[PDB]
């Protein structure tokens, strides 16, 4: 069977000879009992670059010890790309959101052999679910595997744009000191109403880690959590998104991509957000209106926005959330990390092993089971 | 009486004409429950700014009320400097840590008048005690007054040295995308043995603020903390700096600056760290070695340095901190955010309205009795 992996490019110095550490923490567990993906072997060390065309996800020596072929590609867009042009003969399709192989309705319909569909990653926004479950196609991602990962971004992201740290840093690399002028817009976040849009594995870890900072939480998730999780961390649940955000100095949005979240955060929407408030999404780009976000910036009704997730991806050169006024931006890399990717990888391995050895993948894994 | 206060300059774009946001946060206690500074009145709305030349703490209309001369410089170096012009007649002197006006033992000698020496802010090291203890001058800081400031700062320098924020954010300032540039050195901090020097206000505050990201706490104090507090915080205490950073893979500074600290993290020290391992001071310059840590981020010694608090202050142009490989700093801006200067301010005036109307200053901003 033709195994057909999609990936990112190599850094521009070439795939690292070498890391700026020895390895990485073992994670075996996620809060709240899910275990760590568990392949019967891995062919890598955690903590090695997997995620780009060199790193391969560790896959080749499994695959091709089983007598399959592997072909992995970052050239991903269009009929002339390497992806398409092999499509119609791969029964397994991998990628991932960082540099997504869309499976639109028309990819899928050429795709006579494909069976499978894995997310190295989280979010299969890039998969036509009703064309895979029209083709008898299974759709896979690795669920939980690089939640804590965004978390992370999540709250260093908030800290970042409330304390105006990189001005600050900026005026170290300038050469000035400038106090006044870094501290002009700089805040604490302790004791500010800081929200969340949802509390899935992302947003309730978000929620775990800003607890000691003595901010007041909100959320709004169409699953309520359990009360006695809400006294915990000190929640106050709202009914609707349009509730939350009127109380939040801080909103983070934790949602997925879906009807009821696409163009969510539209001129309208953010109106009724406190002027100044901040906002951070590092779930996908179009959850935001791309041009309200600039808007609201250029007016002040915004006082900051940062996150990974752009529409679309790659964010061409002009695309305005690169010059807008007082954005803490990355390229999609909070699910990539490092220390992320060991666990996608050996996630991934873990599904292939299952398909080929017909055995159920996780029942947490599978978005559709085809 | 005469009042000097030295300050640091407005912004370059002069004082703010508006703010990002409409208020701050009200912060009635800290931790442990020491109250908030208490003066009868604040000629100020917190969030203002307070700590530049046209801030002056906000201290003008209540020193003029009672008859006394306020001056505010940020004209503080040397001999031909409007505050050592202005000193040899001065009954209080007020400067801030971020902007210092050093009180050596010559300038005390020089200070006919001077019985009052406020620190707006925490830590007095740019005052000499013992030239002060000889003259019965009282010196006081306003504890805890940014304590909290600091803590956020340290979480916010450790997630972005450890996830790579900075470089990740240039790339999209630059036109690029890069991913696989960008995490080439991005980690999770998640399950990483991090440890603080010192547990004070500071050094527990960050201690509290990481337990919730799952990482492993280790941490020196000349006074060790309760046992019922490592216990819940799940805390590692070593016998001494050098035994805990040997297992460490982040080390958080928050100790002062004093005998027992000053060149503390020198050549020696630092190549007893883990390889790879990430430092990150936000407590005095001096406690690191300058050339020191240039040399470990050099050679990979240290993966990477960030900070707020420089030696000296401001830090020259060719100051080598601005150009070593694989930092995160700042200007010294982390207690002095808006949020902290309305505290620090308060208690500036309220230090001043217990000397003014021969009342006790409080036991907790004492540094000495003088
Ligand atoms: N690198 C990255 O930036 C990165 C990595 C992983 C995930 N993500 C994104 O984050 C999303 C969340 O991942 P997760 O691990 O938390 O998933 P999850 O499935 O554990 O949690 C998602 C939550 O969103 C809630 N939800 C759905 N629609 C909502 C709405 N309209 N309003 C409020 N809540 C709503 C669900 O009830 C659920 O609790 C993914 O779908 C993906 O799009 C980004
Ligand atoms: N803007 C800034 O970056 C900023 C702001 C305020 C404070 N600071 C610095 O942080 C320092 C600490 O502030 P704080 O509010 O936590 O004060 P604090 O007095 O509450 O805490 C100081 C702690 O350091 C401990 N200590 C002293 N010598 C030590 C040593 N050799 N090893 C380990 N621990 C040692 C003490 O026992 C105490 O627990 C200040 O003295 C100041 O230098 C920086």
């Amino acid at each position: 069977a033709k195994i057909l992996c999609v990936l990112y490019d190599d850094p521009i110095t070439g795939y690292p000879k070498s890391y700026a550490r020895a390895d990485v923490p073992k994670i075996d567990h996620y809060p709240g009992g899910q275990t760590a993906p568990t392949p019967k072997q891995i062919d890598f060390t955690p903590g090695e670059l997997l995620g780009s065309v060199s790193g391969e996800l560790g896959l080749r020596k499994y695959l091709e010890g089983l007598g399959h072929t592997l072909v992995v590609t970052s050239d991903k867009e269009g009929e002339d790309s390497v992806f398409e042009r092999e499509l119609p003969d791969a029964e397994i399709v991998i990628s991932q959101p960082f540099w997504p192989a869309y499976l639109t309705p028309e990819r899928i319909a050429k795709a006579k052999k494909l069976k499978l569909a894995v997310t190295a990653g989280i979010g299969s926004d890039h998969v036509d679910l009703e064309a895979a479950i029209k083709n008898g196609i299974t759709v896979a991602e690795v669920t939980y595997s690089n939640s804590i990962s965004v978390s992370e971004h999540v709250v260093m992201m908030i800290l970042s744009l409330v304390r105006n740290y990189i001005p600050s840093y900026q005026w170290v690399i300038k050469g000035g000191w400038n106090i006044a002028d870094c501290v002009e817009r700089s805040y604490d976040l302790e004791a500010m109403h800081v929200g969340t849009v949802a509390a899935g594995r992302i947003g309730l870890a978000v929620l775990k880690r800003l607890k000691p900072f003595d901010v007041k939480l909100h959320y709004f998730d169409q699953h309520r959590l359990p009360e006695s999780v809400e006294n915990e961390l000190g929640l106050t649940y709202h009914p609707s998104v349009e509730d939350m955000v009127k109380v939040c100095d801080v909103v983070t949005i934790n949602a997925p991509l879906h009807p009821g979240t696409l163009d969510l955060f539209n001129d309208e929407l953010i109106s009724k957000m406190k002027r100044g408030a901040y906002l951070v999404n590092t779930a996908r780009g179009k959850i935001c209106n791309r041009d309200a976000v600039v808007r609201a910036l250029e007016s002040g009704q915004l006082a900051g926005y940062a996150g990974d997730v752009w529409f679309p991806q790659p964010a061409p050169k002009d695309h305005p959330w690169r010059t807008m006024p007082h954005h803490g931006m990355t390229p999609h890399i909070s699910g990539t990390s490092l220390s992320a990717q060991a666990r996608y990888a050996a996630g991934t391995r873990e599904i292939l092993e299952c398909w080929f050895e017909e055995r159920p993948i996780r029942e947490e894994y599978l978005i559709v089971d085809g």
